[PDB]
């Protein structure tokens, strides 16, 4: 259970972002249909006021948090993978449109999964602002929290992978175009029931042969991270 707060670009904090340029849900509760409306942007998708303005290159940080701001950011139990998409913003993130920019599942060499070293960093991962055309984009954050992936959601709807799904508003100012941004997947849709990640049993599979949910990583992504870029407490 966890939701974002707001962003930071270079390490400079944008503010409370809740129902103003996150289109937050009413809660923190998880979405587990995987044929669910709710899995393109969590259960209240609709145009909030402020889009987040960035340049190409620049580093934008999600901060996520449980009850109140950097908090125990999400419970130790819900291990599983961290995922950013990017959709243009006309297409209310319908139809064929999300492209991967990051993915972080299991580290092998650090023995932990992406929310484990989420909670460390304060809520916070980034990634690089891709090169795509000047414009307004949605990112879609997405947090998978797998204690309960064992069962499908459709055999047993008390477990399920859950989804934590954030979209930010951000607009493109300054960009060179280098890399455009081609057609997607679609949410609800990409992830089915026989995808691989979405049903894992955490308790009898080891994490070292966890393979996350495709589609890949786009060619065109410039990287990220999960770390904290800035210290709410300064505030
Ligand atoms: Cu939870």
């Amino acid at each position: 259970h966890t939701l974002v707060w707001g962003v930071w670009v270079n390490g400079v904090d944008q503010g409370d972002g809740r129902n103003i340029y996150i289109r937050s849900p009413p809660n923190n509760n998880p979405v587990k249909n995987l044929t669910s409306p709710d899995m393109t942007c969590n259960v209240d998708n609709r145009v909030v006021p402020k889009s987040v303005p960035v340049n190409a290159g620049d580093t934008l940080t999600f901060e996520w948090y449980h009850n109140t701001r950097d908090d125990d950011i999400i419970a130790s139990s819900h291990h599983g993978p961290i995922a950013v998409y990017i959709a243009p913003a006309a297409s209310n993130g319908q139809g064929n449109v999300w492209v991967k920019l990051f993915e972080d599942a299991y580290n092998v060499t650090n023995s932990t999964w992406a929310v484990d070293r989420l909670i460390t960093a304060h809520g916070q991962h980034s990634v690089v602002v891709p090169h795509v055309a000047p414009g307004d984009y949605l990112f879609r954050a997405e947090i998978i929290a797998l204690h309960e992936a064992d069962s499908l959601y459709s055999q047993n709807p008390i477990r399920g992978a859950q989804f934590y799904i954030s979209c930010a508003q951000i607009t493109i100012n300054s960009s060179d175009d280098s890399t455009p941004l081609p057609a997607g997947v679609p949410f609800p849709g990409a992830y089915t029931d026989s995808t691989p990640g979405i049903q894992f049993n955490i308790y009898t599979t080891p994490a070292t042969s966890y393979v996350a949910p495709p589609p890949s990583v786009w060619s065109g992504a410039l990287g990220g991270s999960i770390a904290q870029v800035g210290d709410a407490s300064l505030e």
